[PDB]
């Protein structure tokens, strides 16, 4: 009976095997674009994917993470917020049964079709796992979905999906370009939190982009195709698998942005 997205191991239980899930810096929050104050003290956001080279693609039962060789100094967040370097190590989607729902943060209450987190880690701790025990660990960039349009980046990964439809379930998936996933603008907000998903370290600076993707109503469509289940068991459709806005408590969203 471990943790998942559903009635009775969903984000209301997490708390029992993860005592930090009604800890004072947990995410995802709703962002208040009113109450954000613009901070002209942030540098510009610094995002070099050039030399960003991926490995697999894996379904772990609760989304589809795409897994980056990190063993070099190539694919880095740097500037806005962050002191130092972080460097790239996956990114995955958190998405809805519907459009009208999927991401994990919202703006002024409005839930997103979907979003993406590209998650780095802070270089000055050698390695992910030490990263995450520190409270400037990680730096993820999220970034919005909304249906419209296709993303033309976005294809080659819904079309390895059928490759992993369900938990386990693992594909090569090398020269995918994750520049390929951003808007025009950088304009962000930003504030100090946790992973969304268990363990619900408290290790994260957020860095989410105002300005969503659109992707087509197809291509989401194709996210919800996979199965949280492994092969064999009970189908149950890999959709709805974001945790909802958790207090602000005592923080500040900073936006880089007036
Ligand atoms: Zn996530």
């Amino acid at each position: 009976h471990h943790w998942g997205y559903g009635k009775h191991n969903g984000p209301e239980h997490w708390h029992k095997d993860f005592p930090i899930a009604k800890g004072e810096r947990q995410s995802p929050v709703d962002i208040d674009t009113h109450t954000a104050k613009y901070d002209p003290s942030l540098k510009p956001l610094s995002v070099s994917y050039d030399q960003a080279t991926s490995l697999r693609i894996l379904n772990n039962g609760h989304a589809f993470q795409v897994e980056f060789d990190d063993s070099q100094d190539k694919a880095v967040l740097k500037g806005g917020p962050l002191d130092g370097t972080y460097r790239l190590i996956q990114f995955h989607f958190h998405w809805g049964s519907l459009d009208g729902q999927g991401s994990e943060h919202t703006v002024d209450k409005k839930k997103y079709a979907a979003e993406l987190h590209l998650v780095h880690w802070n270089t000055k701790y050698g390695d992910f796992g030490k990263a995450v025990q520190q409270p400037d660990g990680l730096a993820v960039l999220g970034i919005f979905l909304k249906v419209g349009s296709a993303k033309p980046g976005l294809q080659k990964v819904v079309d390895v999906l059928d490759s992993i439809k369900t938990k386990g379930k693992s594909a090569d998936f090398t020269n995918f370009d994750p520049r390929g996933l951003l808007p025009e603008s950088l304009d962000y907000w930003t504030y100090p939190g946790s992973l969304t998903t268990p363990p619900l370290l408290e290790c994260v600076t957020w860095i989410v982009l105002k300005e969503p993707i659109s992707v087509s109503s197809e291509q989401v469509l194709k996210f919800r195709k996979l199965n949280f289940n492994g092969e064999g068991e009970p189908e149950e459709l890999m959709v709805d698998n974001w945790r909802p806005a958790q207090p602000l408590k005592n923080r500040q969203i900073k936006a880089s942005f007036k």
